[PDB]
């Protein structure tokens, strides 16, 4: 499957055995989500980004107060197996050939993250269709994601130790909500094809997770986040 | 740079706070070149692989007895900008452009590992071109390498614990020596453009590396192994 995805906490850090190196070891999300999509020939683009690029968003409801949020761009996927009990694969995705998703189109993505103006599931489809609202929980850019690095949504000033987010005053932490997701890439590279998305979400430590629901369709994840929600 | 090239063996174990999952740290290679190269449009391949696969060669020149190699293939790099001292940077990556080193063109990698009748470094050249020997210091094949996954050539009996390398029987060890990387991919990919092939090296505790020396040319790498000898 896919590589682990690591939230920016230092669980660990161990010196290389006769050196004076130390190896730190991150903390992983608790509740990841593995979007895998497909991005058709013809498909018009979301929105511009730079003037020149062809933007495409993914919409993640994040339904309770987190201490981080990490977004990984890969593609192409080539076939899968079995999803997994953590994979979201749409039906865009079913519908490509394994040729399709095997055919890579870009390599380094630029990811931004927008809080949207939607309090409950029943706002999703209408704020995304609104202007983002105007901390990394409002706006978070990185305009380079490669090798399957990540894009961090983090609180202002993290503690070094993840115990350390124990009592930590809940004003800090990262709003529930609908965030926006858009990613684009740079000639002669183009947004095309297969990809997975990884969401993860890291929660403080005693509060059990809750996934995020994603979709690329805002009324499919409303639909969802109303069930969820009943 | 790059993600940290890790070798198979687990640094430490830590718990998960408040779950039965653990989170094992690899160790990283202590000795590690990152071979920058490009693969021109029409180039002819270097050999054929399963067939009548394309297949591109990689040298290596391991110069002292080893626990594990590891061999990583990231594609395409992009740009680098200011190389460091653990990165060989070809001539014909540093002819290309910015844009050829952009474009992406195949995503998962079959890689071959075999070692070549070279004892010294002046036996580099005339090695390359006899056939390969004929354990994983002799022959190592992985079919499927994505996401940037690796192919590790290991000893026979690897301990879990690094440490247990102590006092280890020297005859188990992997041979210092000349070893060849094939490369291929998959329809509809193709081997073409740029890449990294990432070489770590990992000896046993107590023992301070030498770095691998790459080429795709081997009239090079035996030019540059002298040198590192003399």
């Amino acid at each position: 499957g896919l590589p682990s995805l690591k939230s920016s906490f230092v669980l660990s850090e161990d010196t290389i055995p006769g050196t004076n190196e130390t190896v730190k070891t991150l903390l992983p999300y608790g509740s990841v989500i593995n979007y895998y999509g497909y991005v058709k020939p013809g498909q018009a683009p979301d929105g511009l980004v730079d003037g020149n690029k062809k933007a495409y968003y993914l919409y993640v409801w994040i339904p309770a107060v987190i201490a981080e949020m990490g977004v990984r761009m890969i593609s192409p996927t080539g076939e899968i197996g079995e999803p997994g009990d953590g994979d979201l694969v749409s039906d865009a995705f079913k519908a490509a050939t394994p040729e399709e998703k095997s055919m890579p189109h870009w390599f380094d993505t630029w990811i931004r993250v927008e809080r949207m103006s939607a309090i409950m599931p029943d706002q999703i489809a209408k704020a995304a269709k609104a202007k983002p609202v105007q901390g990394d929980d409002t706006y978070k850019e990185e305009r380079h994601n490669k090798y399957n690095s990540l894009t961090r949504i983090k609180i202002p000033n993290p503690p070094k130790s993840f115990d350390d987010l124990k009592n930590i005053d809940t004003k800090k932490l990262l709003v529930r909500g609908l965030y926006r997701i858009s990613f684009t890439t740079y000639k002669p590279g183009e947004v095309k094809g297969s990809f997975v998305a990884s969401v993860g979400l890291l929660f403080p430590p005693g509060i059990p997770g809750v996934s995020p629901l994603i979709h690329s369709n805002p009324e499919e994840l409303q639909k969802q986040a109303i069930a969820a929600e009943e």
